[PDB]
């Protein structure tokens, strides 16, 4: 009993249902075996391959959990209604929202800008986002959670060609402000604020170096706090933008 | 008169902030090239108030979301006065109250029309014609600091954007352009308030023309809270 | 096994040694139960009653922990090093230091301030720090941490009389990314910006309705973000000043 | 010259920023109390051409961490020109390199107290006899936000109490009194940045007195970055 009361004590997500968007990246494919880990169901989106998706709804049934993954674009209304009906179908609740999709797309400068550019930035970091909240809202229960996946990037306009990700990026960081206080106290939103993460997705050792940490992050450094941020032990946590940079910035 | 010989364009000078915008450039000198986008009442007067001082200025009707109407506002800014000095950009606004749970694309899309791509818009037609030393104002709020107000959470976004994007276009255009942008609270356009009184149209104009300014040399990627002291960063 | 597995996995602070300083009151306590449920040895410092330190020591002892408490004055230069060279002696090194000496002390305004009340707040709650970093740094070990106790009001200045507890609290906000810089990539320094806390140590209704989660935080509520980012759990996070505050700040 | 017939006090006039403050607020006609701590030249020149150019000043050498140099410096002030109008406090310094691990007592005090102690001192000296619509503008520092240079822990920690301190000041003394502080980057009292050069006392200078003016009526309780773009907040 000892043991039982162990595993009750870590299994704080049993019986609660995430969604996680962008299983489809290294990110976001170790938020859905964190939440797992804790004993909660993943419904798991992903874009493209879903060698990732697949592989990790095998991992967490074999060790007696359940998942499933969906294909879809989050930047489609229709894909994003699809992926929560089936959520709830299967499960019949929503008790956390990781939103992991997004993307650079391409270094442009604003000298050479154009709308198809700067929209399709915009749609894959905020407007995604957007309708997965609106999508969520009918099903999310007392004590729900929305984490977002931010960037250093708001906070200083990012990189190189990158004006239009960091703008979407600090939309993204005010837009939890303004949800966090809209939604509370039912739900909390909060963001994290990644600086340099070792990922297949994010397009370099300048910066590991000058950082006070000497290292790049990685994608489970970064799942480590967005299911902090998205379990019960950040309930008075809500509104945050969490640097994860390694030192790099601070806020 | 330090900005005597410079041509700044102002768009959203209709228009409480923008038109004491325009005002202040003018009075320093500046030749002004105004935007407005509906009535003229008000852009009018102040062209006919700056001429009848001896300055120049025009006011031409536009939609800033609009890629045709920001070309020919900046066209004939060049044509008449020649290159660009600085661009203060005014368009923005809230549009409608809505919650997260009735928003539509249609109005999110709006939103950041208005406040961001307008912006974006502008500056991208700006660049060829910008001078060295020559600098960009934008108008974000305390909204992108707290989120906004109530059924306000696009326009808060769409001011985030353009504060982050203050501070990319800061690094990318530097050391040639500085870009900066003001953060206003509530505008008149209270006793809460550390100052006990909301801002007016022209205590945003100083702060503006001020960052437009060669006396904030100094300053760029900057967000400066103007807000009588509600919110702190 | 699939216990022990467990057992191993929850306890991660198992062999490692922290310091709470201000295990004195609520929040101290709370990240002293927090450290040693995670299997860490822990050095307690209290100011004035012990009661609290005590039964923290004998909770730990029964559950199989170690522990041990100490009164000091941790203004006092003696003090810290007995503290210090007492955890050494006992444990043989320092992995983690939480700083929760603190405190508002009165409520005086700027008018009618004296160099006794605002030494006596900035010592309190900044130098205290200083010291123990100071004395702590020739014992840390490569992955070692430091937490600050800050405030919300080092991010909008306090409340009414609270001028030198928010610079107090700035300083310590400013210093913990002075540190970071300073002492990473071997020692990780953040600190947490807590709102309105439900304890014995702190001095409201207003507050808690107004706040998006509609209520006070708690000591436990703290407590879990701190040994977040004592843990390696926050490794690449650093120079962080973590809100905490129900909604009510956003930074 | 908005100033005309205004008070200020400028602390460190010695002294690059404080010598610059204390010509830009005399050039828009205040008259200056100029305080500085050792060598007089810079103060007593200042003081003799603003007097050439028909203008009032006086320089007084003092500690501004003694309370009887605090105390000295305002009492003249008020006899000679009357009530403060502004306080603009270059007192200041970052005083020696020290890693945390040599920190000794002696010079954490000693750095807390010529950064925040004397800036606590002044105000406190001042507010009996600061006028409706007075301002108070501090000499924080970009250390404040990323925590300083090398061996600088102790300075940032000063200049972060600084920083949050202008906030419980601007909550606390309105709407009688603005409080607000500049925080400077690199000034040359580079190429990295993306304004590519250091910064002058005069670029502080002016942002100083801007936020000294009643052209920043509804901005208090800022910080205010003037670093060339080298850090964003
Ligand atoms: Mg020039
Ligand atoms: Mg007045």
């Amino acid at each position: 009993l000892g043991t039982e009361n162990l595993y009750f004590q870590s299994m704080d997500l049993k019986g609660k249902t995430a969604i996680v968007t962008g299983g489809r990246g290294d990110i976001g494919r170790a938020c859905v075996l964190e939440l797992a880990a804790r004993g909660a169901n993943v419904a798991i989106n992903y874009m493209a391959s879903s060698e990732g998706a697949d592989s990790a709804v095998a991992e967490i049934k074999a060790a007696g959990g359940n998942a499933f993954a969906l294909q879809g674009d989050m930047t489609k209304e229709a894909d994003v209604a699809a992926l929560v009906e089936k959520t709830v179908k299967e499960f019949g609740q929503v008790d956390t929202l990781v939103h992991v999709t997004g993307g650079l797309i391409a270094r442009v400068t604003m000298s050479e800008m154009t709308l198809d550019h700067w929209q399709s930035v915009m749609d894959v970091n905020l407007t995604s986002f957007v309708l997965m909240v609106r999508e969520c809202l009918p099903h999310m229960t007392e004590g729900s959670s929305i984490v977002g996946l931010a960037s250093q990037a708001g906070r200083d306009g990012g990189g190189p060609g990158a004006s239009a990700y960091g703008a979407s990026k600090g939309a993204l960081m005010t837009l939890t402000r303004g949800l966090a206080k809209e939604l509370g106290p039912k739900i909390r939103v909060n963001s994290l604020c990644p600086g340099m993460i070792d990922t297949d997705f994010h397009n370099r050792t300048h910066v590991a170096n000058v950082s006070p940490v000497k290292r790049e992050g990685t994608s489970e450094d970064v799942a480590k706090l967005a299911v902090f941020l998205a379990s019960d032990d950040a309930a008075f946590i809500t509104g945050a933008n969490v640097d994860i940079n390694g030192g790099m910035l601070f806020s």
